[PDB]
């Protein structure tokens, strides 16, 4: 049933990822699954004005969503929606929006990429690295990344626009803070994208570099957060959904997403994913994801 | 031939320095990058003396004096955008081998910018370091931008004045934390009245509460600390996406802390503004920053808090002062 102000749209696609436990936790029947979805508006609320019935859109689903993303058909906010470009497919589009948005405040909110820096860029062969790589080369950068896998590591080698260099840690051991370093020529990297120990990336950051991390419980001791006073460095902490939990961040968020779709109707992104997968039998999909397990994207179709 | 230069020495077991006048030569230009400058002001800043040493340099007198304007009397061969005349403003590096506080300096001509004419030499050195100080902590490690909120810890200070000024320049509402009473009435006396100077004389306030209060409980998005809170109460304060510049050289950031940071997506960075000069590599960026906070000064955005300017046998006392941070307005030394 449809409510006022909302929108219901018939899924076109819905791409699912890893379910965070303890953020649930703490933020306080059922758990609706599924959030980056690529549909078509089915029914327009009474005030809705952005869309009108016919309209093919993607966009992310709040954590607080009544309905469940994995469904034929769900009911959504407008403000959480964006429309999609008429070149880009669906499955493309549910598969790229949630990667994209995340490498696009990374790389261009938390850090600032310009034409001759260098961002190490670490498990490139994610679906998320890819993304984040792609972006990188498309401003210019000189892309350094780590290879988890021997599969990661012949999946980087031949990207299309060859990468400066591929360290390997899927062995016992790598100097990857000396071989990027190695590869500045003692500058150091400016962007580092954690997505090593804290200690090899403190060395490896250049001056003024930007430590982009994801680590929700990170400690950090005083000879540490001296080594970046040292250098005039940042630490900046990649949150996902502060966008979509704050209120005043809806114009910028909105740009983001409309710019994600962009660089994907002109194909300068690109998701490496996994071949499209129906509805049925999407749930030992998604047992598999929670497993830390999947190197390509999944998306229902 | 020679000249008076003010020096400091260091004693074994105390961190503390002493100051001592030493007569030493000016050193020559020639064949190289140096420019020789008659200096007609030299600013005065508290002294590292914890970082000087991490610079491992192995000497027994160090010099002291780095906030120079001065008139260029000699080029060497090398030196191309600087001839004599040129009235110059520039910061020493940390491992400069003459002392600031001297009639005549050798520096390196990529550490000069052009003087505004309009400016004074005591003004010129009275504010180029703070004045960068505040622009990179403003505009490189955070980003200020019409409407945010920024949190300014003291403020009465002569960086914290410069960091107003910029603030209030591009439409930012400044908070800000007076301490003493005559630091109070100094933040009453802006041309410009900043929002909310919060007073933190005795344990009656909460500057977590306060800023909650000023902001509607969105937080502020610029936290400006350099120069008195916890790092909790910064940390609750803060906003959403919000920046924590900090001057602490030895942070304590524990999981706890780090946790709340990340759920509200925050960067921290850290001030160092011997960055450009340890390093040595993008230096031509350093360049034009002081040529923004030049022209800034010219124009008339910058007002340094300067004291009146002293001449340079004065300097030892007044050097002694600034060691210990007693004072709060600017020391310049003129000649």
């Amino acid at each position: 049933v449809t409510e006022d102000n909302f929108v219901k749209l018939q899924v076109k696609a819905c791409a699912l990822s890893q379910i965070n436990t303890k953020l649930l936790a703490e933020m306080k029947d059922l758990f609706p699954v599924g959030r980056e979805i690529a549909g078509i508006v089915l029914d327009v609320g009474s005030k809705v004005s952005f869309f009108q019935p016919d309209d093919e859109v993607v966009g992310i689903l709040p954590l607080d969503s009544e309905d469940p993303g994995l469904c034929e058909v769900v009911r959504v906010h407008e403000h959480y929606l964006v429309h999609k470009p008429e070149k880009v497919t669906w499955t493309e589009a549910a598969g790229s929006i949630r990667d994209g948005v995340r490498a696009y405040t990374a790389l261009h909110y938390l850090s600032h990429l310009s034409p001759g820096k260098s961002v190490l860029i670490m498990d490139g062969a994610s679906a998320f690295g890819t993304i984040a790589i792609q972006l990188a080369h498309h401003r210019g950068a000189k892309v350094i990344s780590t290879a988890c896998s021997l599969e990661d590591k012949q999946c980087l080698e031949r990207f299309r626009p060859p990468i400066a260099r591929v360290i390997d840690v899927s062995n016992g051991k790598v100097h990857v803070a000396e071989s990027c370093l190695e590869e500045t020529g003692g500058l150091g990297v400016d962007i580092v994208l954690d997505a090593p120990h804290k200690h090899d990336i403190i060395t490896l950051l250049g001056v003024g570099g930007h430590w982009v991390t994801t680590e929700e419980n990170l400690q950090l001791d005083p000879p540490d957060s001296h080594c970046l006073f040292l250098k005039g460095a940042t630490l900046a902490f990649l949150n996902d959904e502060v966008w979509n939990l704050s209120n005043v961040q809806q114009g910028k968020y909105l740009c983001i997403l409309k710019d994600v779709m962009e660089k994907l109707s002109t194909g300068v992104f690109r998701p490496q994913l996994d071949e499209p997968i129906p509805l049925y039998e999407a749930k030992v999909s998604m047992e598999a994801v929670q497993k830390n397990q999947g190197r390509k994207k999944q998306v229902v179709q």
